[PDB]
């Protein structure tokens, strides 16, 4: 099967791409794998495969740690987040982007069902396992349980049926047969748990599948739409109908390969402490519990040699920096532009720790427009901020054609040049916050509203006859000539590989 | 002698250390040069020697290109700057900021008159030179005149003899025997010029020395205060008495090693097209000519085979960013000092193309104030934006204890996790603004006033209780045992030298 089809095919890829490096030798679920990936994911090394997990029993299981990380070179930089996706691995981070957003003016293509596939390989009802005798990692040395689920997708379903999400969201294990997580609103988990409690008659049927088609795990970290089923858009994305088997306890369908299925149910009632992690802004407040809703499994299916994917999150770069604050600025991009706003291009820096998107202006439609830095700030701010897309970015940055947004120095030099703080922005107060910041949930301010504002990164001509500067650079302080004319004798004159 | 104390001794030194690539083939001072250097500056190569200037005439010049930029090793990132003072080559930033501030609680060691020296070993008289003649450097394809003076000491001396300032200003070739070059509030050499010109009867006496001592430049480019002549803070600093000659036609007082010097009148009057001028920000605005400052010359002496240092400044990284941002954070650090705030350390990052400074608390001193972000912030902001060494800051970002101020990654992992965008920020509008940042010359708000903010990015039990969290990374999330034994076990599990 192909790798962005079928984690296993993904795992070889990574192999053959000698992107990997195989750990057979005993190995800690207790801080030890998360630690070796967590210094993978600051060096931008090769993700590691742990083949010899320390209380790994009857097939379950291994750990791929760091799946959607960076690598060093600059020409293979996403190529791990590329192999998700059936792109070349120098593919562009636009390209990536684009790929996501491809399946957006698309006829879903619905998934295929099928009557078994290699999840269904082994299987341990209520009475067989246990989550606490599991080689669950604890990630961070404070956290606030063992977190099993950084790197599955949930997948729950509108009580009419019409719906299926599918989206990443973290849990971590209770007791022997419950996790805890986060489930909070936009979030698509969230609005469908509260379908389920306003009908108030039963618990919410669920299922959490690990190491799913790539894809897959990579719109279940995408906000699309609300009410648009993920499979659908996956299979739009690739061309082809995802093959799902159904659950045996329930009537959810997951992923013919997933390495390891829970069915189970997402109470709509009970809860039980939560918390906390170590984040992706790169905190943990140790001792900061809450409760969080709570999981009840009754069914794991698995397939033989079971691998469980985990990111070891934190500060750069991992998962929650490259496809969280990524897939949002893709998303947000193709909203401007529904809403008729001149925007080309969307990225969240790594160095803003993905608060920020960097907004690149088509200018000379901007013109057009005949509008002010005032009034331009509202409206794409009102666009962005009161949407779900929206939700884990705080600061908006907008810029120029001459900005690629992808590249944080230019995305910080024109912040810090042409935004003059204060009078070049507009606060946001009165829209939904991301508590998680540190500025937010431990901030001076309530943890779930404003501390949103959009930076106007355009100089005053960008919006009347045009840009009226030129960089004092290599690139444009000199003429053609006589650039060519330096690169050509560099080497000869005594001064010092794209691949590497 | 020592190279801190003779730039033809620190040229060596270069060479020595093998950061110098001399060019023996001809260049041309229109752009070429300019374009090299621009080149050594954006890669961090090499410092370019230009030892074959196509116009060189009778001794008149070479130039060295890139004296104070960046070196690629990180190890002696520094290196250049640290050969300005006899630092080693492998100083830190905090160490070349000690060494800078170190003369401020010291008594100043004035400077020894000799009767001759190197920079006498030629001369011309008013019949003798044309500035247009000379190969002075077009450094920017759109620069308004060819910037002679881009790393020259002007000397100026107050109407009482009080007062002898050492500064860097930009000035270009006006005509035959005149420049143009920038004489703005608040520089001392503004405010000296402002006092010949309230005695309205002469023009103020002037010499410009170009490849002075490297610590006197330094000093040059530093925010010492008001009414400190330069050359005893030098002199105290290196802990010798710096050799002066005296002018031939008028009675200041010249590195007797300069390698060229020009005397002559600061006009109390005249002015002169001046600019536009690729500048630190990394712009310039082409055809943005204003009347700046005219300056008559006299005289010019000079040293057999004189050099002429050379900045191609603009976007990163240059003596701009590394002199005038270093120095000025270092000034404010001692400023904030002196106003009993408890700041240990200052830097202003690259990233922020120098205009912000990062000011590291001492928490522990904060906690004993018993105050409160609102309050403190302005206290701050108060000292360093109506002060003088405050000029070309507009950001202020407050960090505890943690952050290395030195490393803009951790100034902006704070910044964009710990300050809340408003409400933990106080912005500053009846201040005096650095109008060369394109948000303010060219800006939508007044040039000159305002747009300065102090963004408080200590978080809020850091004021009462001290830190709560740790950070979720390799260092923070994991004991020393377990850090220990995966570097140990790095290379031999499969995964991947300080000088590089
Ligand atoms: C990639 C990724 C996405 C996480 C995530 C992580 C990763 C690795 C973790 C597990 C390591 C840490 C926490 N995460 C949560 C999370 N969203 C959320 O509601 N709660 C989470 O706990 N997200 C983001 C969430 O997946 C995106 O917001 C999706 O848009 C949610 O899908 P939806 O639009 O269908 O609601
Ligand atoms: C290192 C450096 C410093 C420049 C400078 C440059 C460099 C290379 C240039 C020449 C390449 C571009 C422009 N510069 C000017 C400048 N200050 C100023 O008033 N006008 C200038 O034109 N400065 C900053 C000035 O030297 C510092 O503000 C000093 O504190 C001034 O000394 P003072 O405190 O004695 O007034
Ligand atoms: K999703
Ligand atoms: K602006
Ligand atoms: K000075
Ligand atoms: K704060
Ligand atoms: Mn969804
Ligand atoms: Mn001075």
């Amino acid at each position: 099967q192909p790798a962005h089809l079928c984690f296993r095919s993904f795992v070889e890829a990574l192999k053959v791409d000698n992107d990997l490096v195989e750990i057979n030798t005993p190995i800690d679920p207790n801080l030890e794998a998360a630690a070796i990936t967590r210094r993978v994911c600051e060096t931008n090394d090769k993700a590691p495969l742990f083949n010899n997990l320390i209380g790994m029993k009857n097939g379950l299981f291994r750990i791929l740690g760091a799946p959607g990380s960076l690598r060093k070179s600059s020409a293979d930089r996403y190529g791990r987040l590329a192999r998700h996706l059936a792109l070349p691995p120098t593919a562009s981070m636009r390209e990536i982007l684009d790929k996501m957003l491809s399946a957006s003016d698309m006829p879903p293509i619905p998934p295929t069902i099928v009557p078994t596939g290699p999840c269904k390989e082994n299987s341990l009802d209520d009475s067989e396992f246990d989550l606490t005798e599991l080689p669950v990692p604890l990630i961070h040395k404070s956290d606030g349980g063992k977190y099993i689920q950084t790197y599955g997708m949930h997948i729950v379903q509108s009580p009419d049926g019409t719906w299926t999400n599918w989206s990443i969201a973290r849990a971590m294990v209770h007791d022997k047969n419950h996790l805890t997580g986060l489930v909070i609103p936009p979030q698509h988990i969230w609005q469908i748990h509260q379908m389920w409690k306003k009908e108030g008659r039963s618990d919410v049927p669920w299922a959490l599948a690990f190491g799913v088609p790539p894809a897959a795990i990579m719109a279940s970290s995408m906000p699309i739409p609300d009410g648009v089923t993920e499979a659908g858009y996956v299979g739009a994305m690739t061309g082809s109908s995802l093959e799902l088997v159904k659950c045996d306890t329930n009537d959810l369908y997951v992923p013919a390969t997933s390495e390891i299925v829970l069915e189970g149910t997402l109470s709509i009632s009970e809860t039980g402490p939560e918390g906390p992690f170590g984040e992706m802004h790169g905190y943990i407040f140790p001792g900061d519990t809450h409760l969080g809703a709570k999981y009840k499994v009754n069914r794991i299916t698995y397939r033989n040699n079971a691998i469980m994917p985990m990111s070891s999150c934190g500060r750069l770069t991992d998962e929650t920096h490259t496809m969280i604050g990524s897939l949002a600025a893709a998303e947000i991009r193709k909203l401007c532009q529904q809403n008729d706003l001149p925007i080309t291009d969307a990225f969240a820096p790594f160095e803003s720790q993905v608060t920020w998107v960097a907004l690149r202006v088509d200018t000379e439609k901007l013109r057009a427009m005949k509008t002010t830095s005032e009034g331009f700030r509202k409206r794409v701010g009102d666009v962005v901020f009161n949407h779900k897309a929206g939700y884990t970015i705080h600061r908006l940055v907008l810029v120029g054609d001459d900005i690629d947004v992808y590249e944080g120095k230019d995305v910080l030099w024109a912040f810090s040049t042409r935004c003059r703080p204060g009078m070049d922005e507009t606060l946001f107060e009165d829209v939904r916050g991301f508590p998680l910041i540190p500025y937010m949930g431990h901030g001076n301010g309530p943890a779930h509203r404003g501390g949103k504002v959009v930076s106007d990164a355009l100089m005053p001509t960008e919006y009347t006859t045009g840009r009226n500067w030129e960089a004092a650079d290599f690139n444009q302080s000199y003429p053609e000539d006589l650039k060519q004319k330096v690169l050509d004798n560099w080497t000869k004159m005594g001064f010092s590989h794209h691949h590497h």
